[PDB]
């Protein structure tokens, strides 16, 4: 599924470049109908673990939200099963680090959160998990309409949670995320719940704002999982807004079968806004 440049998907999509990969790869293609330029993601045809299925149905339901890419295309053929979805721009994690200080101030912070909270709500409503929320998958726009909108990317590792609703956890369940931000409930191998797809929000924004997470320089997944059990939460809040108190306090409350108090949350980040008159048309950091 290496395609070289000027490769033609479907009489259509002319791939570029090779922007991702990995699961599969991303392309950067042109669209030779539409004309705009598309992000094209691909999955081997033989490749054992086949998810991109999975990915395309929920994009597929999430169609209408904010923060989602439109769904502009599939098929499935003998070389390789694909995705056409809406290109998007730089990612939050790569943002961040070009930051001097590898901090964004708490204006941009707040605001992200806003929006990733926004994006995290959307995927429950349609009765998944990400499972995989971190910086890196979620990305600016690059619109006039677009961007100062981020958006949420890789379904790759979604779980459905809902049965028809919430289904029936296993008694312990493996994890395969992302250790920096993932929850203790994923670490101790607990089933994910959408209370941990927040815990990993909360630790984005405390390294957006700090700079930092205690177990980044620990990549042992067992040994983090052993500090984050340990670690006196309130401490990541010393230099934070005294609102995400609350925000703590309520997805540790959480279980598996409880729905999240987004609103509460969301709160949170107005309150704390309103708080230090952080407006929301305020220019975000890397607007020069
Ligand atoms: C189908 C779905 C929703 O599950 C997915 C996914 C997806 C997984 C991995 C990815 N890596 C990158 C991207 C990306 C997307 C990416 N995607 C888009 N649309 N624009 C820009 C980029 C930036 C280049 C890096
Ligand atoms: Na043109
Ligand atoms: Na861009
Ligand atoms: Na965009």
């Amino acid at each position: 599924d290496i395609l070289p440049a000027n490769y033609v998907v479907k009489d259509r999509w002319k791939v570029l470049k090779k922007i991702g990969g990995g699961f599969g790869e991303i392309y950067e293609a042109m669209d030779l109908l539409t004309r705009e330029n598309v992000a094209l993601k691909v999955e081997s045809a033989q490749q054992p673990k086949q998810v991109l299925k999975m990915e395309v149905a929920v994009l597929k339901k999430l169609q209408g939200k904010d923060h989602v890419c439109r769904f502009i295309g599939c098929g499935r053929n003998e070389k390789f099963n694909y995705v056409v979805m809406q290109l998007q721009g730089r990612n939050l994690a790569d943002l961040r680090r070009s930051q001097p200080r590898g901090t964004f101030t708490l204006s941009t912070t707040l605001r992200l959160g806003k929006q990733i909270l926004e994006s995290i709500e959307a995927i429950h409503s349609v009765g998944f998990l990400h499972r995989d929320i971190k910086p890196s998958n979620f990305a600016m726009g690059r619109l006039p309409s677009t961007y100062r909108k981020c958006y949420m990317l890789d379904f790759g590792l979604a779980r459905q949670y809902t049965n028809t609703d919430v289904r029936p956890p296993r008694n312990v369940a493996g994890f395969r995320g992302t250790v920096r931000y993932a929850s203790v409930n994923a670490h101790k191998n607990r089933e994910m719940g959408r209370h941990d797809d927040l815990w990993s929000l909360f630790y984005m924004l405390v390294e957006f704002a700090v700079g930092q997470l205690p177990w980044r320089k620990i990549k042992d997944k067992e040994q983090v999982g052993m500090i984050k059990e340990k670690y006196e939460h309130r401490m990541l809040l010393k230099h934070m807004p005294s609102e995400f108190h609350l925000f703590l306090d309520h997805i540790a409350s959480l279980d598996y079968f409880t729905k999240p108090d987004y609103q509460l949350i969301m709160s949170v980040f107005e309150n704390s806004m309103k708080e230090r008159g952080i407006a929301e048309n305020e220019a975000f950091d890397w607007e020069k």
